[PDB]
This record gives C-alpha cells, sequence and structure tokens, in this order.
C-alpha cells in the first residue's frame, strides 16, 4: 500500500499529511516555530527553523503512523505565499531571516516606487499592487540591508525562493530550485501575462536575475529527494502550489464561478476564472491559480492579513485565553459585543483597503465591555473581513456567491461560522477534511506521479460535514456592518 | 479624650469614613464600595439606597475599630462625587429611581434638544457650565420624563432633588435640612453662579420645579445635627460640605489666586483657584464655585476627565487581566515602552478640552508584538496624557505657567504614573504625603465650622511633601509621543455610530 | 405597604445575614456580609467581635432600606448564631478584651488535657452532655482569663461579662438592657447542666470562671426586650427570638417531635435529631444538648459535628486560590467520572463526631501524577459526603432509627453534585426545601411565634415545599469500596501527630 | 575552522535533549525537545517508543543548524538514558509492539507480587544487587509478553527485540546494525547478573524471558557501531558512549573512585557513590549498581532512589496547574517563613530508598484552614530535601563515610531555595556546578574518550567549576524537628493502602 505526503509549511506552523489512495488522512503531524516582531510591523521567520520543522513533521508522521518511507509515491509542497528567503547557493545557509508576507519591513521601498509612478507598472504586468505584502521588495530589502549581500548576489553566490523553493532545494539537495506560476505570481517580478521574469520590473527591484528559480508548472517531477533527507529514500517531489491556491484545488474549484474562503492566520476568498485572467477594480487581486495539464488557471483573491492571526495574538500577545479554541467559550457567553468592534489591521489592511500604514485598533469600548466582549469582538473580526471582500468581489466578478465553502485552522469555531453565515446572509459549508491546502497539494502530487487518474476524485471525496444557514434579518445585520465600517474608517485615521 | 473630625467622603466607586486628630493625622479610615450599574452602552447609576448604607457602614466600622466613640466625634465634613442627582419622596424618604451618574451619558438627547433651540450659551453665561449629560440638570428632567408617575408627583411637593451632599445630610439629619452648598450647587446647571442663587429661567428650560430645590448654604457651616438613631445615640454637628474636587483643592491649601491641584480618582479634575472673580474660559475648562467660607465664595476653573484611574480598575474588572490597580506598574515598568500603542478611555465620552458626549474608548497602534505589558502601560499612559491636554488648556485660559504641580487621589500611589506624568508634561509632580486631601479637605470645612480650628492655615504648615517627580526625558520624544496621543483622540472621535 | 415582617439575624461562622419573611412565610429580603477569619496559629481560629457587630448592624440597614421596608414594619427580631463562639467584654465601656474564640479554634487543647488529666472529662459528659474538646465555650474562657494580661484582676471585680454570640448581639442590640441566652446556646458552653437547666457552680470552678460573668438563660421563644432606638432607627422593636443556628435549623426543618433529623451543610456539618424532651445518651461519638425551649417546655436533642464542610471548598478557594466560586467547583467535579483514588479529610481543627480527635490534622491521599485539579476537587466535594455518612451511621447506632430519607439545608445545598454522592455513598433520599435557609427562618418564628406574629409552629410544616429528592444510584460493590476507602484515609490522618 | 564536537544525547524521563561539546568540554549548543507521558491507569507511566525515537532524532536535527555546525565535524556520540524504562520491537519491521513502560510505572506489581511471595526476592539481591520492586526492567518484559496479543508467540519465533532505552536508541539511530547495551544499563534489568556480569539464566527462565531478545552487553565507552547514513545527514558517525543517567552523572561530576558522591535532581532524585570495584552490598534500602564499564574495568556503585523529585513540581504545573512553569514554584516558597506543619509526601509511585513501599501513594499532612499554596507549593519544594536527606543518611550508614559537601546537578538545582533548603535540612554544604547538565557531559565523554576526542578522564575533574556553595544556616533545634515531622508524614503516608 502506497501513500503520499503533504507538506504545508504555514505561517505559524508546520504540517505533514499522508494521503491513502482513498483520499483519506493516513497521519497528520505539526510543529510550531518561532514568529520575530523584532520591530512593529516587521514579522520575520527563520529560514533554518522552517527546514528543521519541516523535516520534523516529515520524520513524525512516518513513525507515529506506521508507514515505511519507502510507501511514498509522492511528495507534495503548498507553503505560506510571498514570504521570502535568500541564501548561500554554496554553503546552503540564508544569509537573513525570512521577510514573511505579513512583515511591513519594506514600506518606504514601495513608497519610493509608488511615488515614482511604477505602481500602474506592476499592476498592469504582476496583476498585484506595491505592497510590502509581496516577495520582489523584500529581496530588495535584503541585498540593500544586509552585508554583503548586495555584492555576494553580483558574484552569483545567492539564490532567491519564496518557501516553495526553499523547501525544494534543501529536499532534493540542491538538485533543483524551482517555483511554479502560482508562487512565482505572487512576487512581484513575474509578469502573470505572459507567464516569465519581468525585466522591468528586476531592474526597478534591483534585483539580479542570477538569484531567480526556474519556473514550472504546479504539478510536474521537479526531482526527487535526498536519501539522507528522507530516510535513504529518493522519493519524487511532484507538486507546488501557493496555501491558498493548493485549497482552491483542494475545494475542487477547477472552473470558472468556483470561490472557496480559507480562515488560517489570514483570511484568503479565491475564485478561479478560468484561463482569462481578469481585472479587479474592488481591491482584489489578479493572480494565477494553477498550472496543470499544460493549462494556467487565473483567479480573483481578496486577502486578509490577519484572521485567524488575532486569535494566536489573544493567546500569544495578551495572554487572556491559553488556547485558540477557548476563545469560542467567551464569545458564546454574551448576547453581543454591546457595540465592540476589533480592526486587526496589525500589518496594515488589505482587501479591499489596501492601507500599509493602518494598524489593530479598538472601538466602542465602555465600563461595560469585558472579556466576553471583547473576545467576541475579535472573533466576529473574521466574517466582518470576509464580507467586505465577499462584496468586493462579488462586484468585480457579477457572480453572487450563495453558500460559501470554507477550511482552515478556525473553521471548526461553530461562532464563527455561524456568525458569518448570519452577517452575510449566505449559508456556509464546513467540509468533513478540513486540511484542503494539503490535500490539494497531495492530488498535484498524486496525479503527477499517477497515484490518482483525475483531478475528479477530489470533487467526488468532498463530504459536507455541517452547513450553517444565516439567522439574522437585516435590521441587526446592517446595523452591526454599519458600524464595522465606522471602525475601519476611524482605524485608517489614526497613522504618524 | 480628645474629639476628632469625621469626614465622609462619597466617592463614585466607594464610600469613604476618616478620622483626625487636632494634629491633622488620620486616627483611622473604613472604605466600602457599591454596585455600579451599566444598564446601556454609555449609562451609569448608582443605587440611592445602597450609597446610603455604604456611608452609614464606614462610619460604623471607622468608630468602632479605631477605639474611638460617638460622643468623641467634634463634627461631621461631607464631600462627595458631583452632578450625581437623586430624586426622591420626601415623605416614604426613598428614591423613585437609582441615581443617575455623573458619568451617565442617558441624558444626551435631551442636551441635544436644547442645544438645537440654542440655550447652550445662555447656560455657559449663567452657570459656567455646557450642555453635556455631566451635569445633574438634565439628569432631572430625564426622570421626571422617564420615570412612570414622577410627573404628578413632582407638581404636587411630593418629590425633593438632591446631588449626593443633599441626599446625605437629609437622611443623616433625619429629614431636618434640605440643603446644599455653593460648590455643588454650581454643577447642577441650575444654580446662577453669577447671582448666587438658583435661576428660574434654567428650571423652566429644565422643566424643574422650584419646590425640589434645596437650599444652598456656605461650606463651612453647621447646617444641623444627626438625629440620633443614624449616629449611635448622638446628635452631632453636621457642619461642612463641598464637592469632593472642590475639597480636594482646599485640603490641598489652594486657597489664594493661580492655585492648582490635580486629584487622580474615577475621573482626573483639575480645579485652580481663579479667587474671587469667576474666569470665562475659551479651553474648554469649566468655571464653578471653589466654595463658599468666612462670609466669601471663591471661584475656580475646571479641567474634567471622564475616565482616568476607572481606566485601570477597567483592566481589573472589565477584561480581567490584572488582579488589584497597583498590580499594573509591575507589567507597565516590564517593558520600555508602548511602542506605538495608545489607549483612549472615553467609555463615556470625552471632556475638557474636546467635550465629545459621542465619543467611546478606542485602542490604537496594535501589532502581532504588542504584548500585554503594552496594553497595560499605554492605559497607565492615558492618565497622564489627558492630564496634559487639560493642563494646556488651561494654561492658556489663565495665562498662567505650571512649573509644579500638586496631585492627588487613589492612583498617585504609583510611581510609574507619576513620573510619567512629569516627563510628558515637562513639569514637576509633587505628592503629598497624605494623599487623601479630599477627605482632609472636608475635615477642615467642618473642624473650622465648629471650631475644632482656629484657621484653614494650618492645613498649609500641616502638609508635608512626600516626593516631587521631575522631567526626565526629551523634547523629540515629548511631542512624539503627544502628537500620536492628539491623533489618537482624533480617530477616536471620528467613531460615532 | 403596612404589612410587617420578622427580622431574622443569622451570625454565621463566615457570614453574618439578615432574612426578612412575610406573613406567608417568604423571604421578603436577604442581605449578607462576611468578615474576616483570623488564623494567628496552626488550629487557632478566631473572629473580632466588634467586626461581628458592625457585620450585623450592616446587614440589617441593608435588608430595610434595599426591600423598601420601614423599621416600624418589624413586628420582631430572630437572632441565630454560630454557637460555642465566646466573647468577653467589659460591662462598663462595651467593648471586648480579646477577639471571640471560635467553635473551631483549637488554642484551649491543653486546658482540655489538663482536665482530662485530673479525670474530669466524665463529669462533664453527664452534666453537659459534651465532652472536653476545645469546641466549647467554658474553656475558651478560661483561656482568655489565663492568658489576657488583667483579665482576673477584672474578672473578679464583676467588670467582665461572657457571653456566646447571641448574648454578645442582644445585649449590644439591646443597648445593654439585656445580658442573656436561651438554653440551646446555653448548653453548648460546657458550664450549664442541661439535666437541671442550670448553671453548673462545680464546672464554673474547675473552669475557674466567676458566676457573675454568666448571663440568664431563658427559653427560646420570649421577648427579652426591645432594641434600643439608636441601634435600630429610631425604632424599639422587640427582640423576641434566640436558638443556636443548627438548633434553629432543626425548627425551621418542622423536627419538632421525637425522631426527626435534619443535616446542615455549612462552615461545618451539623446533624440534630430531636429526641423529644429526654436527653439520650450517646456511645457512638454524638453529642447531648437542647433542641429548643418552647411553650414551657423544653426539648433535647441528639448531635452529630463535623468542624470542616463547606468551609473545605471555600478553602479551595481563599487557601488554594485554586476556584473562583464556591459554586466553580461543580464544573470540575463532573468534569471528571471519578476521583481515582484520591480523598480529601478536612480534619482542618481536628475530627468531631464520631472520632473526636482534636490533635488529627487536615491530610490528602491517593495522590499520583494522573491526579488533576478536577480529581482534587471532587475528592474535596465528596469528603462532605462520607463525613456525613460517618455521623450518620454512628446515630442509627444510639437512636437505633434508620433514616429512610433525610432534610438537608445549608449553602452548599445548591451544589447538586454533593447532594447526589451524598443519597448514593449514604444509600438514602435526600430532600432539599425550596426555602434553604431554614436557620434564619427558625429564628424568625421563635420571635413571630412570641410576639404572636403567628398561631402556631405548625406553619412551617405545611409551608414547607420539597425542592427536589436526592435517589442513591450506585451498587453496594462501588459504595463499601468508596467508605473502605474514606475509612482509611481517616485512619492514616490520625497517625500523623508532631509534638 | 576545521574544528571538530562531541554529540551527546540525554534521552531524559520527561525531554529528550542533544548537547555539543567542543574540544574545551563546553557547550557547543543545546536543544531540548519534551515528549508525551501517559497515565492510563493510577501508577501506570508509559511513553512512546516511537515519539521517543523522533524526538532524539529532533533533538540532533536542531542543535546542529541552531549552532551553525556541520553534521561531519561530529567526532562522536554518545547516549545516555532513563533506566529501565523497557522497549519491544519487532526486529523486521523496527515497531514496538506497545508503548515503552517507564521506570516509573507500577503496573508490574502483581508479577512482583508473584515471585516475591515464592521467596525469590532473595536470589534477585544476591544477584542482580537491587529488590522486586515495578521499578526495574525484569518485570515488565514479562509484562509485556503475558498481556499484549502474539507477543508471546512472536517471542518464541525470534520476532521480538528487547531493550532499555540505550538500546533502542542505538538500534534505531545504527539502522539495526547494533542490538546492545553497557553493563550501567543492564545491571537495572533484574536480569543481569552483576557479580559475574552476564544475563542470569536462572533470572530469565524465573521472568518467562527468551533469551534471544536480549542485547549484547559491551563497556560504557567503546565503538559500537556508526549512525547509517539517512539518520544523520548522510554522515556515519560513530557511537562511542553509552550509560546509564545517573551513572553517567557520576562520571560526569569526576567520581571515579570510592568516597565520590553526587546527587541528581531531575524527574526522580538519585544520589550515587562509587565504590570502585568492590561491589557493596547494602543493609540500609540502597541498591548495589554498576557504576561504569571502562579501560578494562568495571566500577560498582551505591545507589538510593527516589521515585519523585522534580517530577513534584512539574505536576503543580501539569496537574494541578498551580503554577505555569517550574522555576514560578520558587516564588512562592520564598514568601513565607514556612510550610506551617505541612508537609508533602510525593509518593505518586510507591516510595524507594529506603522505605521500598511500592504500594504507597502521594499524601499530604498538616493541613489547616490557614494553609494557602505559598504553603503548599514550599511544602512541596521541600519533599525534594526531605527525601534526599533520608537516602543520605542510608547511605552514609551503609558506607561508613560521612558527607560534609555534596555535589548536585539535575533540572531542578538552579532553584536556589531548594539548595539553600537542602544545605540546612542535612546540615552539609552543597555545590552547584557551573554545566549542570553533567549526564550529557559524562556520555559525551565515555564516547570522546573512546574515539580519542580526549587523552584521559580527567579533564573533566580539572573542567569543573563552582557555580555557587551552599552552607548550612538552621540550627539543631529546627532542624530535628521538621525532620521529625516529616518521618512521621512519611509513616502515615504508609497507612494508606487498598
Ligand atoms: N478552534 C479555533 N478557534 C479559533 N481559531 C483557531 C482555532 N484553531 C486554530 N485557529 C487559528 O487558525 C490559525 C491556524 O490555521 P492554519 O490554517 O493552520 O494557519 P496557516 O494558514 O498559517 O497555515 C491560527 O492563527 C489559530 O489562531
Ligand atoms: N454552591 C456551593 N457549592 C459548594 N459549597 C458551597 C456553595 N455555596 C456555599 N458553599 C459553602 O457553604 C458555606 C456557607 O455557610 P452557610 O450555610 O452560609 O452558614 P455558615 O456561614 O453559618 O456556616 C461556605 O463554607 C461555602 O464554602
Ligand atoms: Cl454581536
Ligand atoms: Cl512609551
Ligand atoms: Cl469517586
Ligand atoms: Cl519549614
Amino acid at each position: 500500500e502506497k501513500y503520499i505526503l503533504s507538506i504545508d509549511q504555514g505561517t505559524t506552523s508546520s504540517r505533514a499529511i499522508l494521503f491513502n489512495q482513498k483520499g483519506e488522512i493516513a497521519g497528520v503531524a505539526q510543529r510550531e516555530f518561532k514568529q520575530y516582531f523584532p520591530q512593529s510591523g516587521w514579522v520575520e521567520h527563520d529560514a533554518n527553523e522552517i527546514w528543521t520543522s519541516v523535516l520534523a513533521v516529515m520524520t513524525e508522521v512516518i513513525n507515529e503512523n506506521d508507514v515505511r518511507a519507502d510507501q511514498i509515491a509522492g511528495i507534495g509542497i503548498t507553503n505560506q505565499r510571498e514570504t521570502t528567503v535568500v541564501w548561500d547557493k554554496h554553503t546552503g545557509r540564508p544569509i537573513y531571516h525570512a521577510i514573511v508576507w505579513q512583515s511591513r519591513q519594506t514600506q518606504s521601498i514601495c513608497s519610493e516606487l509608488k511615488q515614482q509612478g511604477y505602481e500602474q507598472t506592476f499592476r498592469d504586468k504582476t496583476g498585484l499592487l506595491l505592497d510590502p505584502y509581496f516577495a520582489g521588495t523584500k529581496v530588495k530589502w535584503i541585498l540593500d540591508n544586509v552585508e554583503g549581500a548586495r555584492e555576494k548576489a553580483e558574484n552569483g553566490d545567492l539564490l532567491f525562493g519564496t518557501i516553495d523553493t526553499w523547501l525544494v532545494w534543501k529536499l532534493s539537495g540542491k538538485a533543483a530550485h524551482i517555483t511554479d506560476y502560482s508562487n512565482a505570481s505572487r512576487t512581484l517580478m513575474f509578469n502573470i501575462h505572459d507567464l516569465e521574469w519581468d525585466d522591468e520590473l528586476l531592474e526597478l527591484l534591483t534585483v539580479p536575475k542570477n538569484m531567480l528559480p526556474e519556473v514550472k508548472a504546479s504539478s510536474e517531477v521537479y526531482g526527487k529527494t535526498i536519501d539522507y533527507h528522507f530516510y535513504g529514500q529518493e522519493v519524487p517531489i511532484a507538486g507546488v502550489a501557493g496555501d491558498q491556491q493548493a485549497a482552491l484545488f483542494g475545494q475542487a474549484c477547477f472552473e470558472r464561478g468556483d470561490v472557496k474562503n480559507t480562515y488560517g492566520t489570514g483570511g484568503f476568498m479565491l475564485m478561479n476564472t478560468g484561463d482569462k485572467a481578469v481585472k479587479s477594480e474592488s481591491g482584489l487581486l489578479t493572480t494565477i491559480a494553477y498550472g496543470i495539464d499544460g493549462k494556467v488557471n487565473y483567479a480573483l483573491e481578496g486577502s486578509i492579513f490577519v484572521s485567524g492571526s488575532a486569535i494566536q495574538w489573544l493567546r500569544d500577545g495578551l495572554r487572556m485565553i491559553n488556547s485558540a479554541p477557548q476563545s469560542e467559550s467567551y464569545a458564546t457567553r454574551v448576547d453581543s459585543t454591546e457595540g465592540v468592534y476589533v480592526v486587526p489591521a496589525f500589518v496594515g489592511l488589505g482587501t479591499p483597503y489596501w492601507d500599509s500604514e493602518a494598524r489593530g485598533a479598538i472601538f466602542g469600548l465602555t465600563r461595560g465591555t469585558e472579556k466576553e466582549h471583547f473576545i467576541r469582538a475579535t472573533l466576529e473580526s473574521l466574517c466582518y473581513q470576509t464580507r467586505d471582500v465577499m462584496e468586493a468581489m462579488s462586484k468585480d466578478s457579477g457572480i453572487d456567491v450563495q453558500s460559501l465553502r470554507v477550511d482552515g485552522g478556525a473553521v471548526k469555531n461553530n461562532f464563527i461560522m455561524q456568525f458569518q453565515a448570519d452577517i452575510v446572509n449566505t449559508s456556509v459549508e464546513r467540509p468533513e477534511i478540513q486540511e484542503t491546502t494539503a490535500l490539494g497539494a497531495a492530488f498535484l502530487a498524486g496525479l503527477a506521479v499517477g497515484f490518482w487518474e483525475s483531478k475528479d476524485d477530489i470533487a467526488k471525496n468532498w463530504k459536507l460535514e455541517e452547513k450553517f444557514d444565516p439567522k439574522m434579518d437585516e435590521g441587526e445585520r446592517e446595523k452591526l456592518y454599519r458600524g464595522w465600517k465606522k471602525a475601519v474608517e476611524a482605524t485608517q485615521v489614526f497613522k504618524t
């Protein structure tokens, strides 16, 4: 009996999942790694700790689930997008921390180009915009701030790569330095319209072309694992794609109209737009969904920087709760937040505001406000934000979603699901297997090595765990939303 | 068997009773809290009956547990939370509704009504206040309008209005006296601080009969004696009433003009004795009576802050984030800065100098790296930023420049706050050895009345410095922080449903 | 708005309470207040008498002012209280010469030992129906007279007055007009002869306590006097009821006839059984004391005492700061199916019925690494029950009667888990009344019946209504298994005794 | 430059640790990773053999990366471990057939009672230098073979292998090349005759354990083989050191001959004394076991065993959720002048030296209404000290020697209160080392010397640096009173049994 090992290197933890022929989870292993906040707005990881974590979950899932390494037909790698890494080709070590997709430490770089009118250029080519959110400015940051980098890059001693690249490069023993369309399209360097590194964007980002990896399809055998990194086995690595794109795939969203929403560190709703890249006029991102079978699908994306990450904050920042699940208890202990709103713009505001300078704020507080209200308010933010992007997309698409499929870590919190159904007046469908990112990447690989004959097995296996129906008249609905919007304005007013 | 003067400070969240010996020292202290009711957002109400029983409790407590008999009490001094209104049936002797607290924003509409009819300017020239839900007047009309049967009764002479002083003195004297003093009267919005009498016009606008009103009196004067049964068989003279903040002013020796002090309690209040000439303000400060004594009446400029220490108390009761108020200093000093975070505790709107009833509490500058220590520190700092706002507004209206400010109140104990205050305002902060000046002020008003003390001077010659905090930060860092503060406030006023 | 009410004051070990009662026997208002519990040394337990007075004075002011009831509508006052707690004060100044020594205190131990070693324990039993334990007032008095500087000089000049809480309250509240007590309270002083119904001159000499400090014993339902005006809002309301808190509970439970039994779960756990009017002698560790004095008659009863019951749950809260509130313990207990070998013996101040071991202290057993916080709390909650059973079997012998359904009351009866477990571990039905504060209800009637606010005591029975009956629900094997472990815990607990 | 290192793995009862030692004997890196503890039924303690492996494999990876050191810079590997803890796996699939039974578990009580009732206890004492307590490996294997379905018949077909953690780790790490154990670890199995040095046939039949499952007993400092490339980043580094954690700590403290005594405060408390090559029989509840095999020599030792020491604080944390971290405990304890009569006897898994009572369980005494966290927690911390004194005196009488300055180490030795009270309660100075992770240091040297990284063991004696000494500051009066009470608390504890 064979299996497909999937690695989901997320923003706050790494995960290894085994899938049997039937598309069931044969095992799961998870390890968190440190998050660094050196200065307000900044967010960084330690590339070496990420590697060792991914290397850890693998070893774990194999041992704890009684399955040989020689039973892995293939490996799929899906990851936190944009997070940049720059290492020494030879010593194989990062020359500096990985600047996470959330970090605002490249703001000035953006402001420079933005002030030179180049934003429009980046929008027309990358389908993105000039926000510190994307890989491009992070490389430039490293080459301009990290001593020696500039000259090491000129001597062809350095390599760039988003997490997908970083992992595959290490796992294959430096055999392959590649990335797929989806990941590449989130770098501000890749021209998503002609599908190739844009020379102009590179010069404009003062980034050498020798550091870039080869851009390949999302379901292809990029190589094999080196024996010592996989228990003496050379297992093929045949799947790569950004976590959210892989989730899209995992939800069986293969053509126009298909929309899904993921609640992880951040909140991300993507819609498959087929092979016709669609331009957004409401603050959505135009990006590549995935490359498979000679085709290249595009998609519209709505990005929320902080979603579940706001609960983690309640836990690690304010030490107000011990675990994410505990939050629900408080939230369900009060009829409402009684006027209190929480805008988690910890790293600016994404779709549709796109405000890098905005920071987390809280409003409507009164002597009577207590934990229950405060925590509940935080939980509700994941919903108010989803609506923000949901309506923004409903207008750039014209399509009107009526039953959204969800997934991610936070989707198991029932209050969040019901309140989401209510606040949007739409049904929310939660799957039996909520780890769709993992599942998605597993298929990109399984299909590439013939573990599965067709992607449709995914649509067929999808099982609804529970649907959530709206239970809140307009009266209250729009009142609450009306207030959220005011809360978001006020947030934007606070800037120094 | 030496005697003592009993002071009662009926504050916003607790009642206190304090004994004082000839030497002006504390012979004993008793405190006791009472429920704060928040029926709706912005609303604040107390149970007038629970306030009475609490006052009655602390008294019993302070004498029984300090080996001091009731017969050794030369006089009683009563100072209190201002504006809090109580409307009760003269006959039954019990309130017809919770006392509406000074912080309450439930009389908002009423204040708007009058504004839209263009009366605000009238109230300013007469009361020296303005049309904010902060003052008594509107709270009375509110009751008369919203409490079933309230009017039928109010117009039969069956009801009596009263701010806490009037309520306490009336009950304690066994219904013998239904009086108030100038200081308390000036905060009702129905008293003309220039004519020193109730204003018949203001009363008609607030649709408040003149029969419910108590008679204004001096601050130091024997208003009557406590009925035996509410004071252990004795008939002790009640000879001292005055708003809690004014009392603090008097207990700080701020007698002459230009004298300024700041109290850090549930709220933050900065009064400046303007002598005997009510100075007009154009920076958001109030004009009100300091005290009535020696046949004279002093005026003063006030800077008011609805939520100060109350914010720290919220970290405890609300977010159940700290065990005790003083436990906050622990966290604050654990991290070097707030790192961008600010806290604007407009739980019940903003006072001096913004005066925004609609405003609410908000927090800014948050990031994933924001830890619990930063959040609490930003709260402790807000008491200071707020004090600065008030201080600059007064520096203008008075033209005077404070080089060293005297302080008092429950929160002064916290050294972090005291130092940060001195830094952010760039002025020396002086903390007295006996910080409960409010209770000590009421002591002397009573004492001086019953001739327990010769002169008020004693307060000055007996006052002693506990510690003086002096500024210790650069100019750049100063304005940078204050710049963000104002931004925070600015943003906070934008959020209005 | 012109009905009258009866004010009941229950001055308990950890809190004071004031409760109003209408003609219909319903609660017209309730006011509670706590007071500091002093523990100067291990086993010592003391209150500040002054603080008790001011607390009683507080709940009164509170109950009338916040229930819209004037003082002039109070037909009478009932005063029931924590027993044994001794107070010694100067008649003149009117204030105590030392903290009140609570009934739990073990600071008078040596004194009890001395008397035992002189072979007097049998004497006190035949006379008081008690025994030489630091639990009763007598020894506490001598303790003060012996250890408080100048105590003797003054005690022998008539300058001092002894009194258990009832005496202290009535004296202060009556403005020094009455220095009395009733039979129920008196029988717990160790100086009162429960057979001759009078102070025993011999017992007093042994305790070296002058007869001039003693108050005069009276019936339980009788107008002892009127409250002085200034301590009751200008009114002179009659004080017409006094009786030990537990007895009151017995009366309020309608346990008037012989064979009647009830159990109270408060600071301690007390099981009284009205033995009619014939003091039954015990040989299983139960006490013999006066139930009440009413209608010209005097009833007796057998008592099973437990020093620490709900006080153990209160210890989880104040001591180990392990739970937020008492009722928050049920949450944990029901979270785990069993204690998994763990047992808690709360002999904080020794063991009462049926062990009577002053030297014993609290102990916990059956611990393992797997022992979680839930199990620990559950083990504490369960001890209230085990202890109840120990007392129950001892009484089943001394009376030969078999309880098939026990009535209960007290602060802890609210906790369902404890109720069910009691019903199970004892294998008997437990009945929880709708009005669980029977102790104050009892004091109410003693007063009311005196001042003629009610015709007969029968009303207490006709008006009593069941809230819920708990019925046994576990096998025989499991029952005894648990109880066998309990006794083992107890057995070991008595083995730990330092010098 | 071209600098080498010695990787040391310390597989402890509650966590696995990897430590790098440079030529100078300094720590070049540390990595720790806790693993789950299972308490299926009261008294039972078990670990998941696989999770243990994946943890050790984890700490290795971490220490190497985080500390920027190449795998090819490792001169050698040393493995030290939690003793007695048993593991039984399939020779072929390399999978344990059931959880590892931890040294603490009491789940083999009935087995002990059987043999104990048949008079065989004296047999085991005379041969193993131990006794019939569920604390040792022997009964655990039998438990597995008798209770785990299929085990019996798999063992008869030679499909199963036995091994204490050291063996398990070396067998996995070396790719099944080596299935060995050293003297120290072996001498804690109830199967190894410590007097003639070999698996005792009688004891084996008597434990119904096949001889084909037993590994080879080798010296404590010898190259047992190499790591397979895939379990060590493509490198085949030599595995040249094995020894029970406590023995390794003895060696680490520079206790090489008679008189040398140390005490470790980890999950459990263990004091060992080197008795040279003459195995000394104990008459006061101590254990006679092998210290280590090195240079053709095989030193013996006297050991005092306390099942629960630091493990009692962890309990306050995980069990009662009374504190958030072990270190926090001190805060409370230092906040009161005494426990005011409260005692805590953490017999969570029976009592060891010198009481040896498998039935005993944790108990608490001296409680009153005035007892509060500070007193409760402080009492717990003090138990670590009282228990040490129990064995200290028990050893001072079997040895005749009188210790007057004990060297200490372990996870709980960084808690000053515990060190000062210990000095006080015993009336002896307590010396705390700079490097308190001596177990790792010791194992590292067994390896390092085996591969020639170091020429002699004396380097250990010379590098030892005293971090802080603690002197007694408590008159007999109070001293003897407190201990007197402790003893009573222990008696009372033994009374509670069902
Ligand atoms: N029960 C829960 N309730 C609320 N939030 C949760 C819950 N479980 C996990 N989360 C949140 O989900 C996030 C982790 O989800 P995941 O999709 O694994 O992250 P990522 O997208 O970074 O891979 C965390 O930020 C966590 O706070
Ligand atoms: N819900 C509850 N669960 C368990 N114990 C309780 C609960 N409520 C109150 N208790 C306990 O009951 C006791 C209260 O005693 P009470 O019956 O009021 O009279 P007294 O104070 O005279 O003993 C306290 O010790 C308290 O811990
Ligand atoms: Cl809501
Ligand atoms: Cl700051
Ligand atoms: Cl149980
Ligand atoms: Cl001690």
